[PDB]
């Protein structure tokens, strides 16, 4: 039933999630919920993780795990001066800055809708970082699946499975 299922994908969570510091924090959020909404949230929200390490690492980004806005980044190179961005990844050599953004769609109008959404928000930084002398190469990671490499597919499988289950509530 409903109750020994989310029991289960907490185990399976527990037991098989990759030993990493980094999904630490997340893999908590998500293991001490009881309330469906946020078993939901902070389920996505692993998955979604999972996927920006895996991304970053296959891009060569550094992950953007203390959340820094691209003034920051900059900020913290010295550089002086932008619209409110939070990439998922990022790499500055110079001045040249990889912007990395990943995401998950299931459905293709969600897909693009999404991908038009991160696109257009890279592009409007490309003609202000233009004015620092800074060139941007703009990165979009955009995914159809979870399957990642810090859970094996099948547990994701039964986790996604009981989250879905979850949007009855
Ligand atoms: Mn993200
Ligand atoms: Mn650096
Ligand atoms: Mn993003």
């Amino acid at each position: 039933g409903m109750e020994e299922d989310i029991a289960c994908v907490k185990d399976l969570v527990s037991k098989y999630l990759a030993d990493n510091e980094r999904l630490s924090r997340q893999k908590l959020a998500f293991l001490v919920q009881t309330e469906p909404r946020m078993l939901l949230m902070e389920g996505l929200k692993l998955l979604s993780l999972c996927i920006e390490i895996d991304s970053c690492n296959a891009n060569g980004c550094e992950h953007n795990s203390e959340d820094k806005s691209v003034e920051r980044i900059l900020h913290d190179h010295g550089i002086l001066t932008l619209c409110f961005v939070v990439p998922d990844g990022y790499k500055l050599t110079g001045n040249v800055l990889i912007l990395l953004e990943c995401f998950v769609r299931s459905s293709p109008a969600n897909f693009e809708q999404k991908y038009i959404e991160d696109f257009k928000k890279l592009e409007q930084l490309k003609e202000d970082l233009k004015t620092v002398n800074i060139s941007l190469i703009p990165l979009i990671d955009g995914r159809t699946s979870f399957y990642n490499e810090q859970i094996p597919d099948w547990v994701n499988d039964k986790l996604r499975d009981t989250l879905f289950s979850l949007l009855r509530y």
